[PDB]
């Protein structure tokens, strides 16, 4: 398990539908990743023409894509599963997503950040949470693309929605030991 500041990616491309949360779940749990990654800048997008065919993928990862394993083949549909830590200290936060897809956020296993379903592009404020201990937080997060256009963009406030943050490396950890 290599240390690095990002979370661990994982993608899997499919050519059945992703309708939901649920779709995209089972398509992980059905095989190997048909790619993996560094997720060290959560901030992905915007492309058309599909996320799971040709380059699009590595476009939509950017400055990620060059820690891809290998080049996924074609397909119609995929999607991304991101796990690891991120730093926060005790306090209240929430999340702001702009996608297309769906996608849903867990921090210590709860879910905070929920589409459960296909849209183009669309920015949801989510409800606020609260970490109880400051340090290295579980997260993990599934996004996907049914086709057509693709973006994902979680940003994170400490403030009530004052300023947001995009998850990168300042505060992420793949194992939840400190990176240097
Ligand atoms: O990206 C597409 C968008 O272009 C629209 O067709 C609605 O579904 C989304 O998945
Ligand atoms: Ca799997
Ligand atoms: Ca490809
Ligand atoms: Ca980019
Ligand atoms: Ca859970
Ligand atoms: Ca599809
Ligand atoms: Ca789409």
């Amino acid at each position: 398990d290599s240390l690095f500041a990002g979370l661990v990616g994982e993608y899997y491309g499919t050519n059945s539908q992703l309708n939901n949360i649920s779709d995209f779940r089972a398509l992980v749990d059905s095989k190997e990743a048909d790619a993996t990654f560094e997720a060290a800048n959560i901030s992905y997008g915007r492309g058309s023409s599909d996320v799971a065919k040709g380059t699009h993928l590595q476009e939509f990862l950017g400055s990620d894509a060059s820690t891809l394993s290998t080049d996924p083949g074609d397909n119609t549909d995929g999607g991304i599963y991101l796990q690891g830590y991120v730093y926060l200290e005790a306090g209240t936060y929430n999340f702001k997503v702009t996608a297309d897809d769906g996608y849903e956020i867990t921090i210590n296993g709860n879910p905070v950040a929920t589409v459960d379903n296909n849209q183009s592009v669309y920015t949801v404020t989510h409800a606020s949470f609260t970490i109880s201990e400051s340090g290295y937080q579980a997260i993990d997060m599934i996004w996907w693309d049914q086709g057509g256009d693709y973006v994902f963009q979680p940003t994170l406030s400490a403030d009530g929605g004052s300023t947001y943050f995009v998850l990168d490396s300042a505060i992420l950890s793949s194992t939840g030991e400190t990176p240097y």
